[PDB]
């Protein structure tokens, strides 16, 4: 009966036929497929997480915000299925835009230009605006989860590890997470820095190496920056470490573009109290072609702990899919 795609059922039909294998992770599979009662492509992903609950927590964050959010530079949620009683529902299947890639694979492919980076950063920004103005963190911008389709249009997605913020992959993680909002700031930073060069800046292969690289390119903290830290253990940590000089970004970036590398600088700050926020990010120079206040959103209404058994969760999942039921 169900279609089925590299012997994984999909259970998505009668309105969802013609499926075609994208790609697949932990996660589960997503797929492309023709939508037959609006009659339009679309892209459906089957996530099967009732078994361990930090998937199961992973599934609500990903479902209440993107069902919650809608902005142009944000992946939505269209359509969601699932069995209709609570004891059968062993997989989800949330259907989304289709896009053509992500970032990730145009990296692989092209070294871009100028103009494409100074578009795809303003996107990402301006989607982040959006975010933040919610009080809520991604907290894993990277390549992989920037899509884009063949009109060069740029949509964040998994919002898996999504927070609200609340002061009380590892080669864009902030120096911040290895010791004790702007975190996100910090990965769009890397990701400008891997869009220059085709390279990920800060590659560690273990949570120390990524501070030697991070500290590599930055040289050691100065004196305010180790004070705004306060964690003791931690900055004894950075102060055992021998001194090391501040590379000039343009002798790791010699062709890249004078005004980027200005907002790279703030945005790769150490001290996360100094580091440029979102909303300046985008009235920075380098963006002065794309910035309008006027067409860059925010969230009307701003936000939520759960780290409850995954039998609670399961309930919840389904209570927030329940609207896509008869
Ligand atoms: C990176 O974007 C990939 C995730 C993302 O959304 N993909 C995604 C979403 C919408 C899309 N439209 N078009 C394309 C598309 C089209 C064409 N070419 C591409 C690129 C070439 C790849 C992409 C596309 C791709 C896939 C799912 N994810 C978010 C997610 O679903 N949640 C957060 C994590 C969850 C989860 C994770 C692991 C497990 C689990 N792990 C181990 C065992 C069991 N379960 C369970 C749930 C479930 C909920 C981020």
């Amino acid at each position: 009966g169900p279609e089925m795609v590299r012997g994984q059922v999909f259970d998505v039909g009668p309105r969802y036929t013609n499926l075609s294998y994208i790609g697949e992770g932990a996660y589960g599979m997503v797929c492309s497929a023709y939508d037959n009662v609006n009659k339009v492509r679309v892209a459906i992903k089957k996530i099967s997480p009732f078994e361990h609950q930090t998937y199961c927590q992973r599934t609500l964050r990903e479902i209440k915000i993107l069902l919650r959010f809608r902005h142009e530079n944000i992946i939505g949620i269209n359509d969601i299925i699932r069995a209709p009683t609570i004891e059968q529902m062993k997989d989800v299947y949330i259907v989304q835009d289709l896009m053509e890639t992500d970032l990730y694979k145009l990296l692989k492919t092209q070294h871009l230009s100028n103009d494409h980076i100074c578009y795809f950063l303003y996107q990402i920004l301006r989607g982040l605006k959006y975010i933040h103005s919610a009080n809520v963190l991604h907290r894993d911008l990277k390549p992989s989860n920037l899509l884009l389709n063949t009109t060069c249009d740029l949509k964040i997605c998994d919002f898996g590890l999504a927070r609200v913020a609340d002061p009380d992959t590892r080669w864009y993680r902030a120096p911040e997470i290895m010791l004790n909002k702007s975190i996100d700031i910090w990965s769009v930073g890397c990701i400008l820095a891997e869009m220059l060069s085709n390279r990920p800046i800060f590659p560690g292969k273990h949570y120390l190496d990524q501070l030697n690289h991070i500290l590599g390119i930055l040289g050691s903290p100065s004196q305010e920056d180790l004070n705004c830290i306060i964690n003791l253990k931690a900055r004894n940590y950075l102060l055992s470490l021998p001194h090391k000089n501040k590379v000039p970004w343009n002798r790791l970036f010699p062709n890249a573009d004078s005004k980027a590398l200005d907002l790279l600088d703030k945005m790769l700050t150490f001290n996360p109290h100094k580091r440029i926020e979102v909303e300046q990010a985008l009235a920075h120079p380098y963006l002065e072609q794309y910035y309008d206040p006027s067409d860059e959103p925010i969230a009307e209404a701003p936000f939520e702990l759960d780290d409850l058994p995954k039998e609670k969760l399961k309930e919840l999942i389904f209570e927030e899919t329940a609207r896509f039921q008869p």
